[PDB]
């Protein structure tokens, strides 16, 4: 009754919390795209610091514009042209705008749930 | 009464995940110095292949083996000699592992207040 | 008797750890199965880094797109479908969240039995 | 009083619970070095079926007997000889031994603490 | 009806989105907190770069471990001494936390006006 | 429908709203370009205050007016010259200005889906 | 016709900036408030900062704890306790926040006259 | 053909309102240049009201008739010689009068482009 | 010809200027609107500072809780009701929004002129 | 040639409308100078209507015949002797026309370049 | 040669001033418009204050929303319908609005003689 | 030389049109007192047009001969006695004689210095 | 005395170490137990790969979903019904349970009667 | 002295306990590859008891009698002949008793150093 109800809140607030999550890892992949940009604008040989995980960065000269190793998934790297990686990037940002879209359907479908039990009268 | 406890158990819980978020970065930060000592095994000139933020990876060498650029804190930069700045996060980690001490304290006061709500009866 | 109430605190504690494992482990097993959709994305004869476990990584290519061996569990192989695999991962995911809300019902039973214990003035 | 003792006690379990963790680490790196040996065994093209991370397996052929990546630390895989890289995989494991024995000594000396506190008496 | 709890909602939404951006602002804090206590830990003369708002960083020394202006607020070049300051704003910190508290309790109250418009049947 | 064109009234919005923080970022870029230019404005060892991040500040000294650091992309140092690099920043100002007119096309389009919903009698 | 939906398009579009300078308006007057409450931590006779509307900041002791002036609107000041013209200024950025549900109720009217728009075929 | 034309009519009403705003900036400039300069007409000690952001006023009193804070930018207040710091803010402005002939030039150009357009025919 | 464009393009500039001097003038009006509900949210007696047009200000109390003079124009006085006759300012308000409508129209009407001169040819 | 002379002209035009608006000014400052004067002939406690900014206009008594308050500039205010501030502010007249002859000066110095631009031939 | 100069000059200040007198006297005309709309928002028989040139102002009610006197040229009126010779005053408003665009050819006709005398030598 | 002479004659001048306009003004304020004679030789109710500004006018009755407001200054009215703010207007006038001859007195001393200038051989 | 000591942290770490492998049988029961109950939900017939407790695996297919064979030990088992003999096996889990608590008290015992030693002053 | 002699012991101990754990693993080889071998021993079709970890069994026909999965190691399959695999067993039997040897070198290495701290008499 009022439980289920608050369990859907629980769900939405989850939902909202996962789908801005994902925003901020879109973001994240964006200035990646940035950054690999920033690379291509770059020319080789030039002195630059790069960080060690953690705030100390370590120096180095550039040598590799020619295309870029990049993971297809959680354990790879393979030598891919940068502009069909970058694409490759770019669809799954719009595949992971696709399953936003899902999570707002599941938050307007749990709405339409509260909404069912309102109308139970 | 129900509440107090209640609170001093939510208290306990996030204090608890705080800790945890605490040693992990503990042992991020030591990962990194455990890496920053793998770079001081390596010589220079030696083409090493490092990441760009996300998962793509791109070409470097090293000439830096003297002293690294680290944050005082938040914003900074400062070359400073690795040895020294290395015994510098290790003290950060001590102090955050002293922090730690005063948090686990802070538990067996909530603990305790626990037990003094038991002792009104 | 209070020792019993510090007893409770460690089975909640326990039973967030668990909600913490089989979380990190439904994530992980999310990561792997957008893996496998990844190398769904890709094709056959293209030159794959894959690791060793340890940070070894040695090349492969694909040849493997047609159905997926996986086990039933800890010893087990059998051919499947990479779709019928996919709903069977899917399935024992939301097995695991059955299980989770199972354990956050005992961890609400729990503290409805220390609000007992408080009630027995 | 009790107190110091037994703080001592929980150190030297926590030290004893991450000395398992480094011997068992030390373990995973020795079955990724038997595992990288017997690839050396087999010669290139030959088909073989390895895993996704998890419990899903997809089929290779070999061409990884010249030289394989590895890590600084962390974020890395540099492609270096596989002979070299693999002693110094084993002089890691030396200084993790060199690291557990400090361990141990400490682990000494807070039994020494503990016993000089006997001896105040 | 579904309106006024629609909007309800809404409101814990927008509550819940304030308090994280409350939280990030207290950890900001806690972040200069980290950074006057590191630059404490640093002596005078020694070369600093300081970030110029955008990534730009251009260089200084230290010659600030007196006492540090900061804001009363919004507006203020009030120089206090770092010790009094910080604590002032631990007290800041504190401040937010009472009112991380009171909207809590505005979130229950909200909840137990949904749970009493579900109770009027 | 009614559903896509509050679809299409909602992404004009979040498009809005991307130009409204893109545009903030440009005159972000512009204050620290002036920042620099006045930096150049004065002369080495001169005393100014600076910030610490949050809302107090610390003295410096200048020292440092040859050329300045700057990141390539999210995670980079390198010290190049502040006219080269600041032009470099002015052509980064430029290509976020053409992907305003992108989005400002975008925004035409939808509006012309609009008009052809209409069209659709 | 197409007209009349480019017209409502502007409408919200024009009452969206509305709500964005109103809630710039509410949080201007939320800092100012908490730095009224700031300047009451204070005490009589410490030495202070205060800007002169640019960057210019001139020194002052305090004696403002008294009681505050505080303008009627537009023109006008006049001497009141800081508690009740503190409460004033809640008052009307509750009256604000009416307004603005006021505003989001006439977007929804255009959007539901968008619908009719579309439902007379 | 006639969307470059909207074009060129929508940059000169841009540059208008950017000369509009930056003329408004001078004028403010000069407003709390007089008023440091009627400052400096009157003595130390004098009791005076201003502002907190908000239209309250607290009470202040005079005693730095010295040398005043100025910024670099954007973060920045330094304490130079209110001469210095007012030929300064004076050459800022005579900057902005040539960034105002720059705009201006590029609106001619615009209307000479336009005047391309008229002799294509 | 082209002369008579460039006038065009001048009288949409006027008829921009007059825009922003009657939004001003819009604005103006709303101030004074929110500064009488101000006054009617202050009671009798209670001592005020009002201006004297320019930089002074003199004291003054509430005693005109009733109804208020205002001009029908330029030249008048007739003491209306304050809630009337301030719907009545909203009315012209209205009248002016009309007559802005009335001045896009004609700016639409100018920048249709010089499409049509434009597709003479 | 004529574009240096047409823009002297223009900067005279300028200056000339800055003449306009200073006399302006300075005429203001003189009708509140009459009026204060005309306050100060009446007395204590006259019922006297005074606007509201805008046209409409609300009752005062009088008790404004002590000392009157009057701002520094843009954001201040201060209590002084009316005489003496008042005689403060013919003296900021005073440094009006003295600014007011420096712009005739400089209008004569143009056109003492427009002879000499004469006089090159 | 220079008187020809000055002569120009004077003509082009003096065309300028009346174009400036024309437009206060229109904006005159459109504040007395905008009173007699006003009066006919009003109704007959309504009390109003109207001045005696000064600024004492007497008591009268409305009885003459029908007929209203006009002149045609320079000194004597006579009375007409009121709307129709409104809109006779609005047409004497544009032939002065002709007049003051001739007038501003006649200054581009002055400023082309002074680029013709520039352009003997 | 002639420069201070000709610049005596200017201020002359100056001064002779001030006092135009100020015997000007005097005038209208007669011509103001004697149309407030006309007011008092009339009875109630009868009907003569009155000016409204511009050329149009129309007609009031009477019902205004018991005592009639009049301006403090700029902005102001209250109900005086005509007869006492008559004779209070005249006190003004004789005021404003005053200080023509004030400024006939520094006419005289310009004449004086010019006399000086005179003596100087 | 203090050789009991030491045997006695002897005592307790062999019981930590027996709670961990039986914890770890614990788990290897609950992962055979959810890997028969993914074979129970799997059909007959399919080809499936089951190891030969070591490294190499073989081929069978299902034929076993009636139920299961189970002994206490070694010598003559019995087939009792698998959700029978999966409560048996939770039964004796349950039973591990059991002897863990009592284990965790005697370490509490052991740790009692080295706190009563220390107590024995 | 005899502590480091004592610490050799240890060493052959553990060195002796870690050849214990290399003959059971090469006896589980032997036996599970005898295992092997009585499975060649049996023929398709035939119902087989097999071990299934736990003390369930279940049974199975024989379909596996052309070539066998196997690990290179620690997470591989490989389908190799069983005569193959088990002749590359055989060998890795054969690393794993020269590793033995290995073993027992080092241990009479070990006693020989023992031999020569007797000998350093």
């Amino acid at each position: 009754i009022n439980e289920a109800v608050r369990a859907y809140i629980a769900q939405i607030e989850g939902l909202r919390a996962e789908i801005g999550r994902l925003d901020a890892t879109i973001a994240t992949l964006r200035q990646s795209l940035a950054t690999l940009k920033s690379l291509k604008t770059l020319g080789e040989g030039k002195t630059v610091l790069v960080p060690v995980g953690s705030i100390a960065q370590v120096e180095m000269k550039v040598e590799k514009m020619d295309k870029v190793v990049v993971s297809v998934g959680q354990n790879i790297s393979a030598e891919l042209e940068y502009e069909e990686a970058l694409k490759y990037i770019e669809d799954e940002i719009k595949k992971l705008l696709t399953f936003r879209l899902v999570l707002e359907q599941a938050i307007a479908e749990l709405y339409a749930k509260i909404e069912d039990l309102i109308a139970e009268a």
